[PDB]
């Protein structure tokens, strides 16, 4: 097919490499952070928003936003798996 | 401040800054190879995403795509 030889296909595979590297570098770190926070459904929103406010206090860039999104995803998984 | 949420927020700022410096130059080269414009940005993003998720999906791939999509939009804006 034409996708994989196009520049768009190539960039998609480069983003796979980068996204897998983000996952390897930080997934377990996020889990450790969340095990220390012990979020539940009762405090997940308040924890996430206060963390976000501190995060962006010193600035915003796309790396910080995607760190927050990945941490938030892991936070939602933590709340789900412990509220079962 | 005194809060643990502040402590966590600063650890995430460290991680986010590391992500930004680790990959933004790679994003830049990718954007220079793509030469995106206002007319083809949606097409390029859609096709990049198709290529990306063909080989699997996890949160790191999803957020990498979202960060690249933001940088694609910023590139088009700055250069035009
Ligand atoms: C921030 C959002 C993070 C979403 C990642 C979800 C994910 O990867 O699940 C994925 C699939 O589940 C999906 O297919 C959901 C896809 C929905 C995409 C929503 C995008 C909205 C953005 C606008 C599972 O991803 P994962 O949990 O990282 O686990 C995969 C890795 N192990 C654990 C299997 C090894
Ligand atoms: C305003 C002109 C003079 C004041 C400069 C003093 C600051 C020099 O040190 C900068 C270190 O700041 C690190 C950032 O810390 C958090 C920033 O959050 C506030 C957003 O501006
Ligand atoms: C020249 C005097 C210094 C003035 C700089 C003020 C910067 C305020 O904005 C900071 C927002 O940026 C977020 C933090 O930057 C992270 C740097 O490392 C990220 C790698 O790209
Ligand atoms: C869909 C999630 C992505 C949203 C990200 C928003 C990021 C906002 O940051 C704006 C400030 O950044 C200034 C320029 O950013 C790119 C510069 O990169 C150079 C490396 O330091
Ligand atoms: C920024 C967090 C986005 C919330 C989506 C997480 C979904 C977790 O539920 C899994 C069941």
């Amino acid at each position: 097919g034409p996708l994989g030889s196009s520049t768009m296909g190539q960039v998609g595979r480069q983003l796979a490499i980068i996204g897998d590297d983000i996952n390897r570098r930080y997934d377990s770190e996020f889990q450790t952070m969340l095990q220390h926070l012990q979020p539940t459904a009762e405090n997940a929103y308040e924890y996430f928003t206060k963390i976000a406010t501190s995060l962006f206090e010193s600035g915003i860039n796309w790396g910080r936003v995607v760190a927050l999104l990945g941490f938030g995803y892991r936070l939602a998984l933590h709340v789900y798996q412990h509220g079962l």
